């Protein structure tokens, strides 16, 4: 019910120097645009409806591990470690190494097709406990892209607020100078 | 341009424990709603206009003393000597002695048909100076009754408020508890 509507609308926010934040279910579509932007590869289409193509990237593979056996679903407790350091969704947490974080999808990355996103400035921010699975991407060059797998809206705290949707407004404006203005008028 | 209206306007919110402000212009009209009402006296009509009745209470009279001769108005730099002390028009003014106010009009109070505002409750909490025109007149029983000759409007200084309209507010919520729930918020 919509596969190619969801292409045009992120590739033309890319150019027009308007940033992004990470939403899952987005991992399909990122890596079409990607390659025909920057490269030309129209071979590669959607993978989750007809898996017919021969440069699929992201295709349907379960669990070959411990705990999950045959055709699961790759969620559960997993443990999220990153690999770089200064970025915009790992700052947040006051330096941290390993947080906890669980996902909600069942199609993987191919480490056999990730040969041109690696030539490029599309780096790593985050990976898994393997060094297999790129479940963190980032662009390069962009002044603000964020996108990941798992969903940090549902974590959202009143008392600690989001990595991304919050880094967006801050990183915007700057507007710091706001609570030294006010005073507490009903004190 | 109209004599009828202005008097069913001043009556109509004395009875419904209304205050009142004082304004010129409105002695004329405040001798005969109180006529009418209090006692019942018709033939005490208008007199600014048609001066052929018998009851005409203010009336035209010019300046007989030093100064001005003959038919002359009724201004100029003029002492106004209060007779009562607690009253609402009075006490803003650190408890004086003798004001200097000044007029603007050419109606005179005749000294003798003031019989029937002495036997009531009428008082004068401001005579003259040759204790004969009462300029200031008082409603004993209403709550805010305010009625005089001179023009406060016009003195309404920044830093010293006009008599009338602020005890108005003043004695309506008495609220004076909002000073301190502020407390410079701007510091």
């Amino acid at each position: 019910r919509g596969m190619e509507g969801k292409i045009r609308a992120c590739q033309w926010a890319r150019e027009n120097q308007k940033p992004l934040l990470g939403i899952c279910l987005g991992l399909q579509a990122a890596v079409i645009e990607f390659a025909r932007n920057k490269l030309g590869l129209k071979d590669a289409n959607t993978t989750e409806i007809d898996p017919n193509t021969a440069n699929a990237l992201v295709i349907d593979m379960p669990e070959h591990h411990t705990g999950q056996l045959g055709g699961t679903m790759r969620l559960g407790k997993r443990i999220t470690v990153f690999s770089d350091g200064p970025s915009v969704i790992r700052q947040l947490y006051g330096n941290p190494k390993s947080v906890q974080e669980r996902h909600r999808h069942r199609y993987e990355v191919n480490p056999k097709y990730v040969h041109l996103l690696e030539e490029q400035g599309m780096r790593f921010v985050g990976t898994d406990v393997d060094k297999t699975r790129m479940e963190i991407i980032e662009l390069s060059g962009h002044p603000y892209f964020v996108a990941t797998q798992y969903h940090p809206e549902y974590l959202s705290r009143p008392l600690k607020p989001s990595p991304p949707f919050l880094g967006l407004i801050l990183a915007s404006v700057d507007r710091l100078n706001q609570y030294i203005q006010r005073g507490c008028r009903l004190s």
